[PDB]
C-alpha cells in the first residue's frame, strides 16, 4: 500500500486463510511474527497481540 505494507506474498500461511491478531501499525511491522501463534478458542481479529504484548 502507499502507506502500508502488508508483505502478505511471503506469507505462505494468509494464502491459507490464517487471520491477522495484530492492528495495521504492528501488522506492517511484524506482519510475520504477527500470524504465529493463531489462537484457537476466541479469534479476535480487532484484539493485537503485539499492542498487548508491550504491557510492560
Ligand atoms: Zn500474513
Ligand atoms: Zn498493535
Amino acid at each position: 500500500g502507499a502507506m502500508g505494507m502488508r508483505n502478505l506474498d511471503e506469507c505462505e500461511v494468509c494464502r491459507d486463510g490464517g487471520e491477522l491478531f495484530c492492528c495495521d501499525t504492528c501488522s506492517r511491522v511484524f506482519h510475520e511474527d504477527c500470524h504465529i501463534p493463531p489462537v484457537e478458542a476466541e479469534r479476535t481479529p480487532w484484539n493485537c497481540i503485539f499492542c498487548r504484548m508491550k504491557e510492560s
